[PDB]
């Protein structure tokens, strides 16, 4: 099939693991510092993915910059998202590191997981692939809608080269259902509320100060 | 053309005015008291358009609910969106309610409306027409991503009747482009996320206690 899904499938990066301190006592900050500490370092093997994406190294350093200020922490959650789907009411943040409900409540996260996993729901339901979940990762970068873009039409024109990357895909894999690209599509919605609530919620436990954040994680906090 | 695009056309509700008191000095108050007030007579008047939409009545009276306790502020905000298009920097709420940017600042709506100009921005260069902005407006409705759904079936079924016609509507109207109606829908995050902050905004007024609100649209803040 399509070759821009082939390509951003092979330049998917390999998971990595939380390593939760085993000789710290569990509590809210260890879970909070747990997972910062993960998305810090995912954040660094995110950026060397984009690279991958046609057309985004060409972008100038300050478009990129902007383009994943605006998409990091949906990037993230949709990837929890798609390591969650084969499980059941939990979130796989990484092999060693799968939240139940009584520890999101701990860690003060009950409503936010609650809202990840209205989105694991729905992607379960539409059996979302691993070629689709890539796609829409690129797209959701493209379409991040910053208000600091630089050189417009450059930006909009990966959003079109990586919209009909999906929509060549589906057509072609999904010939039972003409409308399954848009039903993809509209799932970006609910990926984009949940960011913006979580970045807030994120935000407030910096400023309260008791949850050490490394630098990178910090950089992606300020920006917005 | 499209015939859902057609009723949705003829179904469209008829302008109102926002009235401001000419006896009342100008403060941040009466704009808010304003604005929450305009909003109030608009959720009325968007309840009976809703009823238009094929097979929203026929949903139960909870669903036909929860959809637009999700929803109603999304569709307030296109509202404002479409009629701002001919405008430059200014928002027009109603004919006899148009805001630039110092009322905006007075208000302390400086940062929401320009989320909103960001919008009409985009919907500006995309060159919107009342036949997309009508039935975008029904997607939001049907896509709102409620948590409390009875018949999930029934709801999504809405969702890919109201697709439908959008695609129908551009594969006809818009040859030149094969891929606008899925740039339309790649309109709908930001949407969210623009109606995801006024909400919030709007709820820590109505906690403030300084802004009168009626009964409507305070059910609709309650409800989220
Ligand atoms: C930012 C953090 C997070 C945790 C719980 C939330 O409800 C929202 C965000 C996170 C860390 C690593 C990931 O792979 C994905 C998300
Ligand atoms: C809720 C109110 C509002 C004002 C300013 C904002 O930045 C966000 C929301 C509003 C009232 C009437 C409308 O037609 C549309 C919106």
């Amino acid at each position: 099939y399509n070759k821009i899904v082939s390509h951003l499938l092979v330049a998917e990066p390999e998971k990595i693991y939380a390593m939760p301190d085993p000789t710290v006592p569990d509590s809210d900050i260890k879970a909070l510092t747990t997972l910062c500490d993960l998305a810090d370092r995912e954040l660094v093997v995110i950026i060397g993915w984009a690279k991958h994406i046609p057309g985004f190294s060409t972008l100038s350093l300050a478009d990129q910059m902007s383009l994943l200020q605006s998409a990091w922490m949906e990037i993230l959650i949709l990837g929890v998202v798609y390591r969650s789907l084969s499980f059941e009411d939990e979130l796989v943040y990484a092999d060693d590191y799968i939240m139940d409900e009584d520890q999101s409540k701990l860690a003060g996260l009950l409503d936010l997981n609650n809202a990840i996993l209205q989105l694991v729901k729905k992607y379960k339901s539409m059996k979302l692939e691993k070629e689709e979940f890539v796609t829409l990762k690129a797209i959701a970068l493209a379409n991040s809608d910053s208000m600091h873009i630089e050189d417009v039409e450059a930006v909009q024109k990966l959003q079109d080269v990586l919209h009909e990357a999906l929509q060549d895909y589906e057509a072609g894999q999904h010939m039972e259902d003409p409308r399954r690209a848009g039903k993809m599509l509209m799932t970006l919605p609910l990926l984009r509320q949940t960011s913006t609530k979580a970045v807030q919620h994120f935000y407030n436990i910096k400023l309260e100060g008791k949850v050490p954040m490394h630098k990178l994680f910090l950089e992606m906090l300020e920006a917005k």
